[PDB]
């Protein structure tokens, strides 16, 4: 809501739907706190982080009162930590991961977002102190989340990171419950958010970007298209997801002036807070999600809902589990889906380090050769078919990928 | 290939590795075969094949003689008839089909393929009437194939043909032994294609050749030298492969073309011969094709066969890890979303999950803006045989009908 007319275009679209905020997440820069005393530096970023988002939390639920609607979260994130730890001789950068923590306990937000590298074309100083930090870093803090990109379509893909993503993914498991719940990997990141989120160098200081609602009020919509045509349905996708955004550009508008600070996007939709998504496809006229359909009506959703958002100007999941579990959802549905659109996957631990390396290869690829944004998040504990908690543990392929993950380099390219 | 210094090269090629023409292709329009009276469109038809591709199979041996390298295939492809039924009162067009199969018969090519419609944005006259033929048209030819083209990038999906063409392809089953074998369903099908599977682009030439060339063995044979070393190896290793294997092909439509005073068109990309592409896959160093690793191996492969195709310009590991069951319906179906099947699937099941089989695949490339192509087969039971290749596949048993039956258009993509 920019001048009257959209605001209060907006405000008439809060009263006839319900929709909700998933995150309000600030982007703070943390260039200007590099210090080649790593100490100093953790200093810095904490001093910075409880100053520029002490107001956060409660301008958030100040909004979330005015509008009358929830607010999930409320999170940061950061410079890739590597290049903060690059400008030191630290050998590890856990340290700089608990100023991450400690900021973030201190102003009360959920997580905070930016534990991350950017390898894709290869490590470059940082990269890597960075990398092996991860297990360490992400037992020892509660809200930080980590994330490194291993592809991009203009580099290509960095096989010697994702094979070290494998081994560093088991040795996140095995050192804390629930550590590699907050650890993605990524292609097509190098950008805002996202449970991957950082703040990329060349953003504002300090900007909010705000993540919005979905499925349940799509699903309410299309329950009123049962029987009509896929012209229908598709129009009803791009008028909610019209609406959808306009609210995040209200609530962005209005955060960004109370802090005092620009706004930046609103971005797209997943699921959280009792939503839908696999019930969105379902109600499209597929009677199970992950049935033969289901890749055209999630192609559909997505386009359709893209095409929404550009309209304002813009750019887990019991649906889900059930289906894994009546087995009618399987690991490489979820890996074709992934063509046309995408993480909480549960593996199960015994998965050797060269399989989880692969899942990534297979997934950066597709992200990579069609440019597209590609995370995995896997999560190995467990066995064949039990039921983690925060995930339907999966069925792996039990043929080796040792050889291809050991050959290492960088696949070039695409044409 | 082109001058003759290159020709040298391209001959002293063929000694080192062995290579397979796979198909060499005449195309051929048939604008000028239409009239209002469908028998004479039929035998104008009939008259211009058998004249202008009277040579074909003949230069095609030879050449493969002279650079002593074997040709499988000889194929033709023509106007898609959907547009000369058009010009016609005709309820059904089979008897376009025959003339095709006569044509066929009479210059002994093994296939010809433009029994088709280009239906992504919608019925236009002449596309359903053609569509309807292709159950009968497929049960009384032995030569001809059919595709039906239902969405692009450009046009988004035609969800009623999409569902129509579960019905189509049901009936096309249970007319005849193996005219499913012979029906492909497409998004983005490009004027361009040959690679039969296939149909002659209107606005192309009047006669066009295009070869499509070998492939996963030499490949294969490429890889085994390079065992152990990285990605940046085996990408330049696959991609100087691909360059040779594309200059064999442009030489062979090179020869063709003269001989048979015809311009050349394009050549191709590889696919079963003889090895597999899962064999190729394998030696990249998954233990079996469909495990972890697959999808980025085939990007690999695909994206560098391509690159080593620009510089130059234009079954078995599969079926086996079908039943080790390390190869599934939907694996395949994610491994088309960075490359390019002939699946058989129980024969009970319903139109509208045939039909989300497609939407599914049609998806795929459409929002990607990569060619897709499905072949289902519905025949026998969850685990048969059926060799005309093999294996039939699960399928899921949750319905698809109530989504397949809203009908229309599928937009866009942005």
């Amino acid at each position: 809501a920019m001048d009257i007319r959209q605001v209060t275009e907006t405000i008439a679209m809060i009263e006839e739907q319900n929709f909700d905020i998933r995150t309000i997440t600030m982007g703070i820069s943390l260039l200007d706190c590099i210090d080649p005393d790593i100490n100093r530096a953790a200093e810095k970023i904490y001093q910075k982080i409880t100053t520029k988002a002490a107001n956060l939390v409660a301008v958030g639920d100040e909004i979330a009162a005015e509008l009358g609607i929830p607010i999930v979260n409320k999170r940061v994130s950061v410079t890739p930590i590597s290049l903060i730890g690059a400008a030191t001789d630290a050998t590890d950068y856990v340290v700089l991961a608990k100023a991450l923590d400690k900021a973030a306990k201190e102003i009360g937000v959920d997580f905070i977002g930016g534990f991350s590298a950017l390898v894709q074309k290869g490590y470059q100083k940082g990269d890597e102190i960075l990398i092996n930090s991860i297990p360490r870093a992400l037992a020892e803090t509660d809200k930080v989340c980590s994330s490194v990109n291993i592809g991009s379509t203009k580099s290509g893909i960095n096989m010697t990171a994702v094979a070290d993503m494998g081994r560093i993914i088991k040795e996140t498991a095995n050192l804390s419950d629930m550590g590699v719940a907050k650890l993605v990997v990524f292609a097509n990141a190098v950008d805002n958010p996202m449970a991957g989120a950082f703040h990329g160098v060349g953003e504002a200081d300090v900007i909010i970007n705000v993540g919005v609602s979905g499925p349940g009020v799509v699903k309410r919509a299309l329950e009123k298209v049962r029987g009509q045509s896929f012209d229908v349905v598709a129009e009803t996708v791009k008028k909610t997801a019209f609406k959808i955004t306009r609210i995040g550009q209200l609530v962005g508008q209005m955060a960004s002036e109370r802090l005092g600070v620009e706004f930046g996007i609103v971005d797209l939709s997943l699921a959280p807070v009792g939503d839908s998504v696999a019930r969105v496809l379902e109600e499209m006229g597929l009677e199970t999600v992950g049935t033969h359909g289901t890749t055209a009506a999630l192609a559909l959703l997505n386009d359709q809902v893209k095409k929404g958002g550009v309209m304002a100007c813009n750019q887990e999941d019991e649906g889900m589990i059930a289906a894994v579990q009546n087995g009618s959802l399987n690991l490489e549905k979820l890996e074709a889906m992934t063509a046309i659109c995408s993480d909480m996957i549960a593996i199960p631990e015994d998965t050797p380090a060269e399989t989880i390396a692969a899942m990534i290869a297979d997934e950066a690829a597709i992200g990579v050769i069609n440019m597209k944004t590609t995370a995995v998040r896997i999560i190995p504990k467990g066995k064949e078919g039990d039921m983690i908690e925060f995930a339907p543990v999966m069925k792996v392929n039990g043929a080796s990928s040792v050889d291809f993950i050991s050959r290492g380099g960088q696949i070039p390219a695409p044409i």
